[PDB]
């Protein structure tokens, strides 16, 4: 999977060491069908790993949140459920000349909280397109 | 296309298509500007002889009705005029593939940040959701 593979290239990038726990966690989350919790990815995993405590579970996850892979999702007096995260995008394209510069928005949860309200659509992620015309190209066509 | 597309809303908007009302549609579409009533009637007049800076206004009025133009107002100053760009709002299913349009009333706080960080004049936008649709996601649990 890219997924697993882009996982890994951020844990590296922060100085984590990939040990077969975390690589093992990670996979199994990437392969999940709903956000599993704690106590599903230990018992998927027990069986190849010997030592591996539910404790080091939730420690490993802790990792993965701290480096923005997982995020964990709360029920007042239950259980988490860690949801393995894909990451939003925001483009700016240029009509003319065709240019894309990548900018940083913080999240559009209002939209995603309605879209899924009106289609049905467990949202996941979103890629936001924004098209218009570049400074450069705006001199030149003089705005 | 998009003079073609605009017929098209005014057809059905119920609104008859003149010369004059396909001359400033496609004037518009062709400009890069947003332009004031004088600017359109300076391009077109000589080939229209009953316009005035008056029918390019209340034409202009129709396709605001009809969804085509908004019109930009500024201190005292005449008005300009955008030619609108629809904007799209998707929701698409990562497991059967499904796409489902729906409506969202505007990213205008979006737009004006991405304008000043990247320095673009910014037209529209478009923005895919990605999820799992209610019919994959029952079968699953
Ligand atoms: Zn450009
Ligand atoms: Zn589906």
């Amino acid at each position: 999977a890219h997924e697993l593979k882009e996982a890994l290239e951020t844990l590296k990038e922060t100085g984590v060491r990939i040990t077969p726990q975390r690589h093992a966690i990670l996979e199994y989350l990437v392969n999940s069908m709903a956000h599993p919790t704690a106590d599903d990815i230990y018992k998927a995993l027990e069986g190849k790993f010997p030592n591996m405590s539910v404790a080091t579970v939730y420690n490993n996850l802790r990792v993965f949140r701290e480096s923005g892979l997982v995020k964990e999702l709360t029920y007042g007096d239950a259980s988490s459920r860690f949801d393995f995260v894909t990451s939003d995008h925001y483009h700016a394209i240029c009509e003319n000349c065709g240019k894309i510069v990548d900018f940083h928005y913080p999240g559009l949860d209002e939209v995603e909280q309605l879209a899924a309200h009106v289609t049905g659509f467990k949202v996941s992620h979103h890629r936001l397109e924004i098209y218009g015309v570049c400074q450069e190209c705006s001199k030149k066509e003089n705005h």
